[PDB]
């Protein structure tokens, strides 16, 4: 009764195309009537039926060339229409109920507004259609609604007609000239404030920009508007791409399963990625709005003008658009901080997915529920694969490849292979072996051994690779790994790479299971920097000495290498101290490790942006990936103990740098953000100083803050260190902000990730909090999701209480909102990484969920893999 898996190798062109669709919506929250008039063309055999997808539709009528049709049947998920001519007009009338749509897939209610989400397969919840992304149709959309309740009626494209009717109704008709797959359809109806502006493209096209927000929120919209203009300008400058319509609409909605969605000319955003004011939004919020506005804008070419032939090609648009958003953020802001944080995500979150039961290549081969594959792998590893192409080609060749990709595939629904072929053909770089990155799951492990020969002045790297088997793939092969290096002499100067009288490129092509690279004219023993700028998404095994690593922290040319060396240095002592914790022994840390961080604090020449990240310890999820068996309690308690030890050893320096980076003016400007991130990195440690000093410092910052970045940093510190002021500050924040859900999400996260012994009792009680509701995905993610995913020490309490709590929540969400349920179940799918007693409790939890009445396909897919 659960759906069967679908396979990439079963792709077949559609038997029918639809070239044009004329939609009419007679809108109502309880009942919406949809009329869909489609112009269809048969491409397949004359006896093949038209198979339309549809979910939870009330069919009213079926006509073919205005003839009521008798040769049809409804089956599970489908309307099957037989005996059709080669070309015909299909007319479907059906009814749907937005108010009953709690899954937020299709047409649904967000507060008093009506809005849509159609990716991946939501349009079939609106009408019977060819809901597959290689069917590209020209849409015209006529929306009829009560004028008082729904004064703004929006769909893709341009307004081409409008009218008024009896009984207080009105209508607007929209025409989008670009053929599209239906996952890019959008409709919005509601009452909004509208921020209006203009962008003029470099060739002179004036684009009207319209940001729709709830009434009263115009003064929270200018940063998103500014970011949209910045995105448009950057895509012109960096990629040579201009917007292609004369109207760009963005609608902010409060109820949205995703971050945002690139519907053509009518993006729909979670309010979290639009609304910002300095008293309510942090620096991180500002830069996330920039990133997400950019991402959705960049999809206009990488996703919309060229779309996906089938959903197994998702990374064609998502890896490439993530790469574009990273490059945008990096160009405008701190490249090093962006790269560092994307590598933290890869190593600490995506690597874990790639070892888990849900492991998949960036181009999946097997899918049950496609909405389960909007993953760290498809997105973030997808972007690392694009970035490897960029590394192998260089910017100029890479842009030639982009240009050839659009020239060949503009206006079509293409494949990952098409994209690689365009890059290969434009650049003359052979990517045949490289293609295996699209087909193979799991994280490669690259092992490096080195040798310096003083007699010949040669340095030899012996490099091996392997990918462990994953649950989805028993066969693994070597990859084409771009392996960037730099060699340093004793004075920190770069040693030129050469062999036999010729320069050697610093990107080594590691293509074999084992190979040897020899460098000549190496006159002194080198300190290597390896896998520079995380040049391939791999685990590196090299036997660093502590002093090589502190040398790199002082001398490496690229800021990323200095941070990465610090990570390698910490990793050794995180592993040491988790083993000690398990034997009841306290933290042990050589003096020279603390001194390396002391030197970072006192180095006046280091970019504060970099110093702040070096002084930000790995998260508990990053730490977990260091271990064969995760002990989440040891990891959490070692992270705190490490923080305390550094706070004590560096107390004077931390306070000096905290004070030196004080800023009385607040500005959303990258140099100011960097100083603030350094100051607040110091605050985290100072919060673990002597209690009375810490309590005073933290509470003062909370009360004196003139911006939410500094207020939240102080509040977070009070929770993390369990300071005396904590309860008072948390109550003050609630009393001030309880009516603002986006702001309370920060507070729910702090509650959920608290180190307090009674955290689960508190989290359970917050299910009844005035600012919490199970009807809102953001609230769910901020309280329940943060508990299960970001507080593994409490989620994995040895009494099993965290698993039982999550089962309760998932029993609700399986029925209410399966997409949110499927995001929330992920911590349980990782059970084989834990000790036997925890595995037993997690299996029991998953078996309870497996037995639910009306188990969603979303959860079924993950439960089945986890219990295998
Ligand atoms: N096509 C959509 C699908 C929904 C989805 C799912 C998971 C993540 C994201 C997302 C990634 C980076 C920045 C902002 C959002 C998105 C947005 C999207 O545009 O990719
Ligand atoms: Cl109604
Ligand atoms: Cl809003
Ligand atoms: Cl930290
Ligand atoms: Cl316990
Ligand atoms: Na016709
Ligand atoms: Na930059
Ligand atoms: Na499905
Ligand atoms: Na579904
Ligand atoms: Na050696
Ligand atoms: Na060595
Ligand atoms: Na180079
Ligand atoms: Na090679
Ligand atoms: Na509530
Ligand atoms: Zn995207």
């Amino acid at each position: 009764q659960q759906p069967q898996a679908k396979y990439r190798h079963d792709y077949r062109a559609p038997d029918y195309q639809i070239t044009d669709i004329d939609l009419t919506f007679d809108l109502d929250a309880q009942k919406t009537v949809v009329t869909a008039v489609s112009q269809a063309v048969r491409h397949g055999a004359s006896d093949a039926p038209l198979r339309l997808n549809g979910e939870d539709l009330k069919l009213v009528s079926v006509h073919i060339n205005d003839e009521p049709w008798t040769a049809w049947k409804e089956e599970e998920g489908a309307l099957v229409i037989s005996n059709l001519p080669e070309r015909f007009t299909l007319k479907i009338i059906n009814e749907i109920s937005p108010a009953a749509n709690t899954a937020l897939e299709g047409l649904y209610q967000s507060g008093d507004a009506l809005c849509t989400q159609c990716e991946a397969e939501g349009f079939r919840h609106i009408t019977y259609y060819l809901d597959r992304p290689d069917v590209l149709a020209r849409f015209t959309t006529k929306i009829i609604a009560d004028k008082i309740k729904y004064p703004f009626l929006l769909s893709n494209g341009n307004r081409v007609a409008q009218g008024e009717l009896e009984n207080g109704r009105h209508w607007v008709q929209w025409q989008d000239p670009f053929p599209k797959p239906c996952y890019l359809f959008a409709l919005v109806a509601g009452d909004f404030d509208v921020l209006r502006d203009t962008f003029t493209t470099r060739s002179g096209r004036e684009v009207a920009l319209e940001l729709y927000v709830d009434r009263g929120n115009l003064d929270r919209a200018p940063w998103a508007m500014t970011s949209l203009k910045n995105s448009m300008k950057w895509d012109e400058e960096r990629f040579g791409l201009e917007y292609d319509l004369d109207i760009y609409m963005i609608v902010a909605v409060d109820f949205f399963n995703m971050g945002a969605m690139e519907n053509k000319g009518l993006n729909i955003f979670n309010s979290k990625y639009v609304l910002a004011r300095t008293d309510t939004a942090t620096d991180k919020d500002y830069l996330d709005i920039e990133r997400v506005i950019g991402h959705e804008y960049f999809h206009n070419w990488t996703g919309n003008r060229v779309t996906c032939r089938d959903w197994f090609q998702l990374s064609l648009k998502e890896g490439l658009t993530v790469f574009r958003d990273q490059e945008f953020s990096s160009d405008l802001g701190s490249r090093a901080v962006n790269r560092i944080n994307n590598v933290r995500t890869m190593r600490g979150l995506q690597f874990a997915e790639d070892a888990s039961p849900m492991a998949h290549p960036i181009r999946p081969d097997m899918v049950i529920e496609m909405n389960n594959f909007y993953t760290l792998t498809v997105y973030e590893k997808g972007a690392e694969v694009i970035r490897m192409i960029h590394t192998l080609l260089g910017e100029e060749n890479f842009q030639k490849g982009m240009q050839l990709y659009f020239e060949r595939h503009d206006g079509s629904a293409a494949t990952c292979d098409d994209f690689v072929q365009a890059m290969e053909d434009a650049s003359n770089v052979d990517l045949s072996h490289f293609r295996r990155w699209y087909s193979q799951s799991g994280t490669p492990i690259v092992t490096v051994k080195d040798d310096y020969n003083p007699e010949t002045e040669q340095y030899t790297l012996t490099i091996s690779q392997r990918t462990p088997a994953t649950p989805d793939q028993a066969e693994k092969q070597p990859l084409h790994i771009p392996f960037a290096i730099e060699l340093y002499d004793n004075e920190g100067k770069v040693i030129p790479l050469q062999k036999g009288g010729h320069p050697v490129n610093s990107v080594l092509n590691v293509t074999q299971a084992e190979q040897t690279f020899v460098f000549d004219n190496v006159y002194f023993q080198p300190v290597p920097a390896l896998l520079c700028e995380f040049s391939a998404p791999v685990k590196l095994e090299y036997k660093w000495s502590d002093q090589q690593l502190t040398f790199l922290m002082r001398h490496a040319r690229n800021d990323f290498s200095r941070w990465d060396a610090a990570q390698s240095l910490l990793a050794t002592y995180i592993k040491l101290n988790v083993a000690r914790h398990q034997q009841g022994q306290p933290l042990s840390l050589p003096v020279h490790v603390a001194d390396a961080f002391r030197a970072v604090l006192l180095d006046e020449k280091i970019d504060p942006a970099l110093a702040a990240e070096i002084l930000t310890l790995p998260s508990v999820n990053e730490m977990a990936e260091l271990f064969d068996i995760i002990d989440p309690i040891a990891i959490a308690e070692v992270r705190e103990a490490l923080t305390r030890t550094l706070a004590t050893e560096l107390a004077d320096e931390l306070l000096a740098i905290y004070n030196a980076n004080y800023q009385s003016e607040y500005r959303v400007e990258h140099e100011d953000i960097a100083k603030r991130t350094l100051r607040n990195a110091c605050l985290r440690f100072l919060a673990f100083g002597e209690t009375h000093l810490a309590d005073v410092l933290v509470s003062k910052q909370f009360h004196e803050a003139n911006n939410m970045t500094d207020a939240l940093a102080a509040l977070s510190a009070a929770v993390a260190a369990q300071l005396p002021c904590r309860d008072a500050l948390m109550q003050e924040y609630d009393d001030k902000w309880h009516q603002n859900g986006l702001v309370m999400d920060k507070w729910f996260i702090l509650q959920a990730t608290s180190p307090a012994a009674n955290v689960l009792e508190t989290v359970r009680g917050l299910l009844q909090h005035r600012s919490f509701t199970m009807s809102n995905p953001n609230r769910i993610r901020s309280l329940i999701g943060a508990f299960a995913g970001s507080n593994p020490a409490a989620f994995h309490a040895e009494d099993g209480s965290g698993y039982l709590f999550l089962v309760e929540m998932l029993t609700d969400l399986n029925s209410r909102n399966p997409q949110v349920a499927s995001r929330l179940i992920e911590p349980l799918i990782r059970l084989k990484r834990y000790d036997a007693k925890r595995q037993e409790k997690m299996r029991a939890a998953l078996e309870q969920l497996k037995g639910l009445e009306n188990l969603s396909g979303d959860l079924y897919e993950k439960i089945t893999k986890a219990l295998a």
